[PDB]
């Protein structure tokens, strides 16, 4: 198995980048919009806390430099949605894509596009921890750069990068500018609830494993939800949900293992440990693997 | 700042691939000017498999027997050649898409991102090495053939690879675009096995760096070893012997860090002789020997 991306021409046909003085991140520009995170308005000493909204009413349209590559965009109108600012522009991106805005769930994995400058730099796969962080690779001028699915010819945006912690994981926004999670767009003092366990994509692992022969960890037994869960948290792993059921549905029915037989496995694996063998050549437990992702790449 | 693996955005590639069809058999090319490349075991049929005289089976197959599109478009195919393993079909339009290109015969121990199609389709992308016994551990499935492998230097970009077959321990051999494989193997329909694999030294060391530079160094010692010393442990273990020229190109880490090169050997000699005992780094159980220096130093 192989952490894969989702060809990122798309989404690189959609990358500008927006100053505000010397302050420089990365947007996104789609039709005749420009979407990026909403602290490029902020100075230096403004970003220890900031007063957002004090600092847009003293910003016009002939403040905000828009390009794609060298090429200017002008801006005509701007405004602000939560921690995303939004900038009109007087030409459509005839590079738009079809494409819809989604808030993704924790477990879900995506394709980031890393971008400086409006130039994309390199493309890799995330998962968004239960914690509500990535584990991604940003540096500095990174901000802006963005996170989607493909379905077919749409692309899926579901994340836009905002920040670093302290403990080195990510943290930003979807593309209404609602944050993941607990934090904020302001230089002050964050940590990230300690991580879980993505229960749904071990699962989508074990099915895996299955699919490929792989399967001396199935047992005759079967649990309740609620059991499974209550004893999943006592080992640190994310309980599960109703989607969750539901997006395992496929992988069930290829391989006529009931998703609370799975969860019966799994439990037992918990509780008795790995005793020394290997699932798909490893004695450790992936969560970073979807059920789609793993149809994706067996099927 | 957080250490991924990364492939080269794909999108210059992504313009080039199309749909190539003969017979009962579609695979993908690659369309660069008027020209589309792409494994020439799409003319093969099923008894032509095991024993393919390519050079006979070609002369057979006439230009319209060949079936490009590139999305909703059919390509009229002009004339067509061999080189090697790779068919190029002269078409009669130009790629408008054609980015600035060379084509590059790549070293073991180097990486490079892939591009998985499937019917001309882009499906996803991903970084691999040129194993040091030529094959690659990629994911690819039936009909990804003509998949191509790349690097990006500026705006020029650099194919080194394209795709052609699965070996029964589930890794991958394929060509560069003169057609050459890389390794021993064939395009005939054989189970073929690769020589002993080994593990890219340099590029663990490069990994370890890394590890520290992201704040993880629960390996490191206060040991050091020479050279020598340390190749003699590594060939044991089949690591690659460490040359004075992998020492120079981790300089950078080495700097960057201040840790000797040799110290940091001294590390990984631990590691091998030791095992891991329940410890990870950057996330993995095992020593990962696909991130070259350059891809660490690029990426900090
Ligand atoms: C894009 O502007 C940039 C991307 C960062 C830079 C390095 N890697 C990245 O991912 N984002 C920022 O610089 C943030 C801007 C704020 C308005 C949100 N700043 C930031 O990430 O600072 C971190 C905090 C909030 C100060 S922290 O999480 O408390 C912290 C403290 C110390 C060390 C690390 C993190």
């Amino acid at each position: 198995f192989r952490k894969m991306a989702f060809p990122s021409g798309k989404v690189e046909g959609c990358m500008v980048q927006v100053t505000c003085g010397t302050t420089t991140l990365n947007g996104l520009w789609l039709d005749d919009v420009v979407y990026c995170p909403r602290h490029v308005i902020c100075t230096s000493e403004d970003m220890l806390n900031p007063n957002y909204e004090d600092l847009l009413i003293r910003k016009s349209n002939h403040n905000f430099l828009v390009q794609a590559g060298n090429v200017q965009l002008r801006v005509i109108g701007h405004s602000m949605q939560n921690c995303v600012l939004k900038l009109k522009v007087d030409t459509a991106n005839p590079k738009t894509p079809k494409y819809k805005f989604v808030r993704i769930q924790p477990g879900q994995t995506f394709s980031v596009l890393a971008c400086y400058n409006g130039s994309p730099s390199g493309v890799y796969q995330c998962a968004m921890r239960p914690n509500f962080t990535i584990k991604g690779s940003f540096l500095n001028g990174s901000c802006g750069s963005v996170g989607f699915n493909i379905d077919y010819d749409c692309v899926s945006f579901c994340y836009m990068h905002h920040m670093e912690l302290p403990t080195g994981v990510h943290a930003g926004t979807d593309l209404e500018g609602n944050f993941y999670g607990p934090f904020v767009d302001r230089q002050t003092a964050q940590a990230a609830g300690t991580d879980t366990t993505i229960t749904v994509n071990v699962l989508a692992w074990l099915y895996a494993a299955v699919i490929n022969g792989d399967r001396w960890f199935l047992n005759r037994f079967t649990t309740t939800l609620n059991d499974f869960n209550l004893v999943a948290m006592k080992y640190n792993y994310e309980p599960l949900t109703q989607d969750h059921v539901d997006i395992l549905g496929p992988l069930s029915a290829q391989t006529g293992i009931a998703v609370l037989d799975m969860c019966a496995s799994l439990k037992e694996l918990l509780q008795n440990g790995m005793n020394g063998r290997t699932i798909l050549g490893s004695a450790l437990l992936e969560d970073e693997f979807t059920p789609f992702d793993v149809v994706r790449q067996c099927s």
